[PDB]
RNA sequence: GGACCCGAAAGAUGGUGAACUAUGCCUGAGCGGGGCGAAGCCAGAGGAAACUCUGGUGGAGGCCCGCAGCGAUACUGACGUGCAAAUCGUUCGUCUGACUUGGGUAUAGGGGCGAAAGACUAAUCGAACCGUCUAGUAGCUGGUUCCCUCCGAAGUUUCCCUCAGGAUAGCUGGAGCUCGCGUGCGAGUUCUAUCGGGUAAAGCCAAUGAUUAGAGGCAUCGGGGGCGCAACGCCCUCGACCUAUUCUCAAACUUUAAAUAGGUAGGACGGUGCGGCUGCUUUGUUGAGCCGCACCACGGAAUCAAGAGCUCCAAGUGGGCCAUUUUUGGUAAGCAGAACUGGCGAUGCGGGAUGAACCGGAAGCCGGGUUACGGUGCCAAACUGCGCGCUAACCUAGAUCCC
RNA sequence: GAACCGGGACGUGGCGGUUGACGGCAACGUUAGGAAGUCCGGAGACGUCGGCGGGGGCCUCGGGAAGAGUUAUCUUUUCUGUUUAACAGCCUGCCCACCCUGGAAACGACUCAGUCGGAGGUAGGGUCCAGCGGCUGGAAGAGCACCGCACGUCGCGUGGUGUCCGGUGCGCCCCCGGCGGCCCUUGAAAAUCCGGAGGACCGAGUGCCGUCCACGCCCGGUCGUACUCAUAACCGCAUCAGGUCUCCAAGGUGAACAGCCUCUGGUCGAUGGAACAAUGUAGGCAAGGGAAGUCGGCAAAAUGGAUCCGUAACUUCGGGAAAAGGAUUGGCUCUGAGGGCUGG
RNA sequence: GCCAACUCAGAACUGGUACGGACAAGGGGAAUCCGACUGUUUAAUUAAAACAAAGCAUUGCGAUGGUCCCUGCGGAUGUUUACGCAAUGUGAUUUCUGCCCAGUGCUCUGAAUGUCAAAGUGAAGAAAUUCAACCAAGCGCGGGUAAACGGCGGGAGUAACUAUGACUCUCUUAAGGUAGCCAAAUGCCUCGUCAUCUAAUUAGUGACGCGCAUGAAUGGAUUAACGAGAUUCCCACUGUCCCUGUCUACUAUCCAGCGAAACCACAGCCAAGGGAACGGGCUUGGCAGAAUCAGCGGGGAAAGAAGACCCUGUUGAGCUUGACUCUAGUCCGACUUUGUGAAAUGACUUGAGAGGGUAGUAUAAGUGGGAGCCGGCGAAAGUGAAAUACCACUACUUUUAACGUUAUUUUACUUAUUCCGUGAAUCGGAAGCGGGGCACUGCCCCUCUUUUUGGACCCAAGGCUUGCUUGCAGGCCGAUCCGGGCGGAAGACAUUGUCAGGUGGGGAGUUUGGCUGGGGCGGCACAUCUGUUAAAAGAUAACGCAGGGUCCUAAGAUGAGCUCAACGAGAACAGAAAUCUCGUGUGGAACAGAAGGGUAAAAGCUCGUUUGAUUCUGAUUUCCAGUACGAAUACGAACCGUGAAAGCGUGGCCUAACGAUCCUUUAGACCUUCGGAAUUCGAAGCUAGAGGUGUCAGAAAAGUUACCACAGGGAUAACUGGCUUGUGGCAGCCAAGCGUUCAUAGCGACGUUGCUUUUUGAUCCUUCGAUGUCGGCUCUUCCUAUCAUUGUGAAGCAGAAUUCACCAAGUGUUGGAUUGUUCACCCACCAAUAGGGAACGUGAGCUGGGUUUAGACCGUCGUGAGACAGGUUAGUUUUACCCUACUGAUGACAGUGUCGCAAUAGUAAUUCAACCUAGUACGAGAGGAACCGUUGAUUCGCACAAUUGGUCAUCGCGCUUGG
């Protein structure tokens, strides 16, 4: 008869993201004439740590195409990039790690990161540390490029979508064991109030379908309907299978 | 309808709280002295080499003892109308981190928040607090205010999600009305005459069923012994069978069959003789009812009759209990359940020492007389009255229905 | 009494015109020493822990002088105080950072720990940075201590002496510097201020144009400000043994803001008196036995600091571990070892 | 030479061996269980094994998305992007994680139309409307899934002693407990069996295992280190105890001052009696003497609270789901938003064409004339059930356009709509400057200027041309022209809105009968019949006794004929039992069913004819209120059956076999109404049946609560008390037998009479506005049904020992292991280690180990919430100052004092050992007493401190730490 924790998540106010010390969103430059037709050069000034994000970020300074001022950008760092490096963004940019190129100019089998979904969206795919997308094939008839995403899915995107050459830096982070609750506490303190987690079978019936019983047990199948209403949809949602492979 | 008065656990609606506590966020602050001695580094020794070893340096850890801080294990200590609606004393856990803490800020009631105890959300939490709907509804508990006088119950029937309730009939009050004065439309009573019964008892030597014992007979058709190869051959024992007897039995057996109790009748609403009506009935004014006229009818058994009949409105009651006799279950019960009557309940009074039911007896306020039951050695009113026997208790002799 | 900040306006003097200073090889220095739209950088501006070093205050030892305490005996001894603010100038120049000469293995330099060097070490010579560093002015005239004269009811009167010279440190509080450890944690923003890139535009010859320089002049609103901050000034119905954030922090013992005693400061506020029955509450002891008590060793007792010797099974090899088990500990009189500065 | 600090290590000397001198400050060891550890938690009874945790595993999701919030609009995750976010389970490391997809879930690019709404389409009708096809998701079917919920049994045969079963086959239901582990925090029996630990062990440890009911991420096994966690043992230690004593402070005490509260019908001495079954009051007795002080915990069934346990109410509430009825969300179809075009494919139109036999070649598929048809067939018959010849139309399978209908797909456009990016900064076309080839003057093919470097980059130089002569100012190129789309993506799909179907404990509301020797479980005594209880009219109770929702066109109606069961005697197979003959035959047969009645030319059996099992209403009986229903009975008014007729028949031979209102539906009338008038559909009326309420005078209805609540109930359970005494315990009587013979020394079978309330039952009288619920500890008293001790009788009593019995309750009846234990069982001592009451004595006397709140684990059960007579661990014990009682203390008792008497009340002593008797009596031996006397001792009681021991704040003396 009580709202469950998963339900309470949506209202927020204690489950909102912790973003006080973050350095702003990481994204490509806004797509413009220079990147569409030629190439534009910037310089990497700093490599910084973004709290709550495994991958390091890169500060890049560009010369504004048509204004007398500096254009400052924050890119998701690719492995191998260093301070003082020159980054080239555009259709005519060379195929080097750290450069941002339109997928139409990236040959097949290339490893890229921060791939745009819609032309000009400034990058939404393969942004986490150690992750990357792979260019599979091109279709000039409809101007569409096929990519393999980190999850293994194959997606078709417009060939004008941009992507940075190389993989995201910081790979191998999840290999290290944490060994203690304090490390997880520190990890999630800068992410959100999602830790520690209380098991449903440890609660009373009033606040969870798994609660109750003189023994600790679910008492009914943990697989639930895809259309099960909020508050009832707990456990393995719409599972096509369970158990070991 | 507030509905005689007071009372629920709840439900609904609209508002108020994160000054406590829970969690996230922002910005500040706080945490002796010791122990162990990880990486990294320096030097030396052994060895053919590989490599091994030793002594220093350094200071890691959700590491250890421990002060402050934070918390609260045991005494199940103190106190337990306390210093205190959670405190005090000793003891105890942790103490550089998942650490402690101030202020600001966010989350508000079927909502929040929860390292999860249904915990916390202002001494309020398995749904906060404040006002209102609201005099919420209660077959349930408690109260329900002057006097005398008259009458005066019920715990039983049927129906009800009915079993602590209600309606219904019965019991009761009030109002009367119709008549009547012994010629009485009557009666919890007898008498006379007529009917029904299957209990008590009795019966099995009567049907059905149960059951003991012997006696006399019988078989080409029972088990054995003897005489025998067998024999429908012979002699005996026990069994069946027949006959006449015999012990003992029945709520769901019975021929017979009480006591008590049940029904009907004993005139004025009768009888007799004529005539009439019918569409009913008959072969038949043959019957069956009914209707007119004439005559007779001493009231047609006893006793009593503080009279008989009729109607309307309505209260309370619908938990009963006890006793002689009859009687079911139960070892029995101050157990549980039925029949008739009476009693207590609703009722005092004398007796049984004492007592709701036993015995007596029922009652306005008094004087006198006499009794009922029970008593007359004292307590305590009335004889140590007149008489006959029994008992002698070295066990507390014995001493009055229920008891 | 002596300073500072912000704002306003001018006057005097100074500074530049090679229109927009000079010096240094350089780091950079000097009180001044153009400039508009536009653009760029820095400060503000940041976690935590450990060692080391510097500064201020405190603590502490010795000497000089002033006063006081003790003095049956000893005590050149015991006690108190012996001060220097903001601000201005000059000097100095921690640890770092930076610059010039030069070119290094037989490698050297170097910290407690690290670390650094042909991407230029050692060495020689310099620049800059901090300071809560030094001297001077402020400022001895002030404050403090001591010794005198005077009114002796009301002179907040009047005068003198001193305020000096050294040592020491794993000491305590605060600030700072520079390294190192930790993170799947990397530990605010803005107002505001400073600097820089560019040079449109701008002036004269005995006066003009500028000037962040020196001195002089004027002004600076509104509200809070007492007191308590707690065993009686807040909350708990109270003058309630509870609860309520934080700053300062002496001496002795001792590892120690442990316990105990003491100095400054505070305080004797818990209604008082008499007696010392039982039963209680709190705190001890108890011959012999030693858990037989009790559901149960509940409670209490025992052990305990430091130094030396020594330490098993098991083990995730990190521990177990202070395992277990033994010895010592006072006072007094000595001995030895462990340092700094100066001088060829 | 001048200064400087406290660290370390040694050596003498020395004190009453004192010296971390106060203070400060681990007890240790050997094991088992749980949880890895650090951390967190029920503020005010539970700190834990519970929660979290790192590690492990599973699930969804690529943004047009997953999860979630929101009335709506829009939002959180998201300053994000799979090394991520979201939803779960397990719980370090090590090792392992077996079989089962039948069930419930979840899931799928699977077959298919078995079912499937609204809208839309077609037929009929005057229309309302009814019929058909088409028909989404979902459901059904199929597949996959167990680190999803969960499950892991039984049977038969089989090895050469037996036993088991490697092996083979089978059933429910998919499989049949694998590796492991165990009387476990998990085992009932159970205190299981064995070993060990102890003197003794329901405890601990190890082992065994058909294990009521162990078992593998509902995780199994182990595990160093850790723990205010649960357990066992050992060492040290001790006032826990033997067994108490003593010391200090503060109280209590007394005083000055000050000064409440709880509670109070009236009050307060007892024994018994009865009584509402436990009185302070009543009855009968005992007694009983002013006024006061300090305690005390027996009583006041003391106070504290309208019992929280249990039951009842037509009272809730938290939670759950396979309960009833709904609902947010979600999926799906239609219409709308919604505009502009082109093609395929499947049906329906018509239109031409091909095919078929169960047995036979064959359309003989179906039909008519065929005797005649266009050389060909019948005209003959082989199958035959029905003819081939010439005509079509009828059914089934099968191709394709002229016209038209319908449905599903593919695809085109962008302006509606939706989404993305930007400070809407170069978008579309063309042309020029340059670079390539061709062959010859034109073509086509490409580019927009920036890639060794951690620099800077803006506000136009230049050329041409005007005002007039420039303070300077105005135009073009530099800087191509033209496009009145900021740049893209999806796109009439998505999205909004309205209806329609599915899903929907996420959420709302509600329900979850009654009787009942408490309630539940059980049963139905709830409608209802027979016999009996039932007491010879009727009526009559119990969860008394023994039993009983249909069936029949005949098993109803009528007429006729006959007589059944059984027995006796006879007849081949044939007999106990087949069919047949005669005789007897009162029903001993049959009549649907339970039982009781009833019936013989019948009510039974056979046969003939039949539908009175018919229509119409009234009356009566049974039940009973003299209501209804059911059932039955006697007439009346009709039509019939049967019989010759009287007559009989209104269902079953009689006594049971059944059902209101509302609604639905059927039958009846030339019936009534639709209210402005007519006709016709439709609807509504009247009369009689049918669909049913079995809780049967008739709601529509699942659990749980230990998180719990309210109104009440002693109308009703869980103690004591009261009745009873079956059961338990303790006695008696008779005498068949036992006892070498002998019933009775000692016993007592078969029977039979009693007593007791320390057993357990039975009951429900008292108590539910509360009488504190086990056991132990302490303390007193009482009983005898006597264990020991004193005195006796009897013996199958030689002695010793033992047994039976009589006076007898004066005295005593113990220390320990295991268990919470009562109980039990062992060890030990002893004269003995008897049995019991006192509200199952005794909690304002204690304790709190157990039972019996809330936390938590295991096993079994349940889908679940949760349950458990199963186990386990942690879990607040309140108040006396009132009256009485009792213990002591003043006082009263007629001046004061001393010495005394004395009723009455209380009372106290107990048991054992040794020596001698005595190796005596007795006895064949073995063995083996007792009186007297002497010396000690046990338990208990009253005193006392010479000695010993204890006690210190003599604060007495000494020593000593820090200040
Ligand atoms: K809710
Ligand atoms: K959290
Ligand atoms: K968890
Ligand atoms: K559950
Ligand atoms: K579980
Ligand atoms: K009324
Ligand atoms: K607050
Ligand atoms: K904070
Ligand atoms: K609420
Ligand atoms: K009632
Ligand atoms: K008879
Ligand atoms: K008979
Ligand atoms: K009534
Ligand atoms: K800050
Ligand atoms: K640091
Ligand atoms: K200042
Ligand atoms: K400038
Ligand atoms: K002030
Ligand atoms: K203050
Ligand atoms: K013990
Ligand atoms: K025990
Ligand atoms: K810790
Ligand atoms: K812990
Ligand atoms: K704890
Ligand atoms: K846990
Ligand atoms: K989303
Ligand atoms: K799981
Ligand atoms: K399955
Ligand atoms: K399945
Ligand atoms: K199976
Ligand atoms: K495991
Ligand atoms: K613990
Ligand atoms: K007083
Ligand atoms: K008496
Ligand atoms: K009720
Ligand atoms: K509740
Ligand atoms: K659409
Ligand atoms: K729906
Ligand atoms: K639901
Ligand atoms: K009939
Ligand atoms: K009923
Ligand atoms: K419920
Ligand atoms: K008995
Ligand atoms: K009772
Ligand atoms: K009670
Ligand atoms: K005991
Ligand atoms: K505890
Ligand atoms: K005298
Ligand atoms: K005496
Ligand atoms: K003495
Ligand atoms: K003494
Ligand atoms: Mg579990
Ligand atoms: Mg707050
Ligand atoms: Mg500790
Ligand atoms: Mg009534
Ligand atoms: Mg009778
Ligand atoms: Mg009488
Ligand atoms: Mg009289
Ligand atoms: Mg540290
Ligand atoms: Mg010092
Ligand atoms: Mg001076
Ligand atoms: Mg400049
Ligand atoms: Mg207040
Ligand atoms: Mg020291
Ligand atoms: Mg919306
Ligand atoms: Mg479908
Ligand atoms: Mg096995
Ligand atoms: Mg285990
Ligand atoms: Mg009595
Ligand atoms: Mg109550
Ligand atoms: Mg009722
Ligand atoms: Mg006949
Ligand atoms: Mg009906
Ligand atoms: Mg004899
Ligand atoms: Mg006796
Ligand atoms: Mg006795
Ligand atoms: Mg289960
Ligand atoms: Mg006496």
């Amino acid at each position: 008869g009580r709202v469950i924790r998963a339900q309470r998540k949506g209202a927020g106010s204690v489950f909102k993201s912790h973003t006080h010390h973050r350095k702003g969103p990481a994204k490509f430059r806004s797509l413009d004439y220079g990147e569409r037709n030629g190439y534009l050069k910037g310089v990497v000034s700093e490599i910084i740590h973004d709290p709550g994000r495994g991958a390091p970020l890169a500060r890049v300074t560009f010369r504004h195409p048509f204004r007398y001022k500096h254009q400052k950008e924050l890119f998701v760092a690719a492995e191998g990039m260093y301070t003082g490096q020159f980054i080239y963004c555009g259709k005519k940019a060379n195929l080097m790690v750290g450069n941002v190129l339109a997928l139409r100019s990236i040959p097949e089998g290339a490893v890229v990161c921060n791939v745009e979904h819609k032309v000009g969206d400034r990058g939404v795919f393969a942004r986490c540390s150690g992750d990357y997308a792979i260019v599979i094939s091109h279709n000039p008839d409809n101007g569409t490029t096929r990519i393999k995403l980190p999850s293994g899915a194959k997606k078709i995107v417009p060939s004008g979508c941009r992507a940075m050459i190389g993989q995201v830096a910081g790979g191998g982070r999840t290999e290290k064991p944490m060994l203690k609750a304090g490390n997880a506490y520190h990890k999630y303190r800068v992410k959100r109030n999602c830790w520690p987690k209380v098991r449903g079978v440890a609660m009373n019936p009033v606040e969870h379908p798994h609660g109750g019983g003189n023994h600790q047990h679910i008492g009914h199948a943990s697989t639930v309907r895809r259309d099960a209403p909020p508050g009832q949809k707990v456990g393995l949602i719409a599972a096509r299978r369970t158990g070991r492979l």
